[PDB]
């Protein structure tokens, strides 16, 4: 009935170059079996979007990783948001939503984008910069920790910690084992900013404490929720700015299009998600013995979905291996789609579209002048080096 296949999406070869093996995962059949470590996957459009928009067959409240919570502990207390299911998800994603809510986002569009026309003009004068340290990652972390209300000491455990998380969403291979045996350090951050008299007000964290009034949720629920924001709301954001310029130094006419009409900045960005995905993997867990594309699937059964495959997929996508910023990119999961849809879409593509807008503005060409070197984890695929060479417009 189901294929069963040998490949390690989880390994270091398999991050190095998905792309192959995820055509021998789609093409294998609508669902495989990984007998690596004994999961169901989906790696066409169809399957994956599916799953995503079945919450009741295909829970969360039983790990989104690898880990069953029902079999074993969580390695730290479960997200109150993303490893919950209706009705226990829905109050708790109705309060976040209104945290980074559209009006959230006219009160702060204003300085990103002087930050990100600002980080352009620091980069021009320096020539060539390394893009991920000097911009996928310094932007975010000029503007994301100051939103969220987060005091200046102790920013240092923030990247750290995400990694920490996306790493512990994998198998215990030693990518996930080493972030959790070097974890305590950014924990005790972490929980200690989600406390209310740490969080500067204003801000993110300050306004879903602020939450609890409404009885949408209680006043001790509001540091889990501040803490999903500091797990996700960076390393996500800091992988897809990565990826936008990396495709704008792998693709020069698609800049080239970009400077002539800057407007296309936020679907720049956009693609930018689809293409390179920056959150690969996640799972589900079978509540009930379904049938999925023709194959029976029991209960309690993990099921891997690959979101950058499915954003690959030529059954749905029209050359999918190509970087194409006019491109028509609704339907992509790359942020996901049904009830989880990323909660914090509407911040990420504005610092992406501030971002993509500023090098439109002011950046003639992007030259990859350095060994690119690849950032491996369990759940990300991003670059950990990107050294280019800035030429002023
Ligand atoms: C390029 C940037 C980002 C990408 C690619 C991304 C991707 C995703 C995806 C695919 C999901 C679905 C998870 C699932 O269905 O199990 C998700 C959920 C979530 N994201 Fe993002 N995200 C990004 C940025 C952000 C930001 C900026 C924030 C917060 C400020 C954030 C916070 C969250 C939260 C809290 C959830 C859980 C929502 C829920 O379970 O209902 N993410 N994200
Ligand atoms: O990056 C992600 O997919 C993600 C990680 C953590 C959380 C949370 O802490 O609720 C939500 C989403
Ligand atoms: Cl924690």
């Amino acid at each position: 009935t189901i294929p069963h296949l040998a490949i390690d999406p989880f390994s270091l070869d398999f991050f190095d170059d998905p792309y192959p093996d995820q055509q021998t995962l789609r093409d294998a059949g609508p669902v495989v079996y990984l007998d690596k470590w004994n999961v169901y996957g989906v790696a066409r459009y169809a399957e994956v979007h599916a799953v995503l928009n079945d919450p009741t067959t295909f829970c969360s409240s039983r790990g989104v990783g690898l880990s069953d919570f029902k079999k074993e502990k969580p390695w730290r207390p479960p997200s109150l948001i993303l490893e919950a299911d209706p009705p226990a998800h829905t109050r708790p994603r109705a309060v976040l939503s209104k945290v980074l809510s559209p009006a959230t986002m006219k009160t702060i569009r204003d300085g990103f984008a002087a930050a990100a026309d600002a980080k352009v003009d620091e980069l021009l004068q320096r020539g060539c910069i390394d893009a991920i340290a000097d911009l996928a990652e310094a932007y975010p972390l000029s503007v994301f920790p100051d939103a969220m209300g987060l005091k200046q000491e102790g920013r240092e455990h923030l990247l750290p910690y995400a990694g920490l998380v996306l790493n512990a969403f994998g198998p215990p291979n030693e990518l996930r084992q080493t972030a959790i045996e070097r974890s305590a350090p950014h924990q005790a951050y972490v929980n200690e900013q989600c406390q209310r008299p740490n969080l500067a007000p204003g801000g993110f964290g300050a306004c879903i404490h602020a939450f609890t009034d409404t009885g949408e949720i209680t006043p001790d629920e509001a540091p889990l929720l501040v803490r999903s924001l500091l797990s996700a709301g960076l390393d996500t954001t800091v992988n897809g700015i990565g990826a936008a310029v990396y495709c704008l130094a792998r693709f020069p006419g698609e800049l080239q299009r970009l400077r002539s009409d800057p407007t296309l900045a936020r679907n720049a960005f956009e693609e930018a998600v689809r293409f390179e995905s920056p959150v690969q993997t996640f799972f589900r867990t079978t509540t009930r013995e379904v049938e999925l594309g023709g194959a029976v699937i029991g209960e309690g059964e993990k099921v891997l979905m690959f979101l950058g495959s499915a954003n690959r997929d030529p059954r749905r996508w029209s050359d999918p291996d190509l970087y194409d910023i006019t491109r028509k990119t609704s339907g992509h999961v790359g942020f996901g789609s049904g009830v989880h849809m990323c909660v914090g879409q509407l911040v990420a593509r504005l610092e992406g579209e501030v971002m993509l807008s500023a090098l439109a503005r002011k950046v003639a060409a992007i030259d990859i002048d350095g060994p690119v070197k690849r950032r491996f984890n369990n759940t990300l695929r991003g670059l950990e080096s990107l050294p280019v060479k800035l030429t002023p417009a």
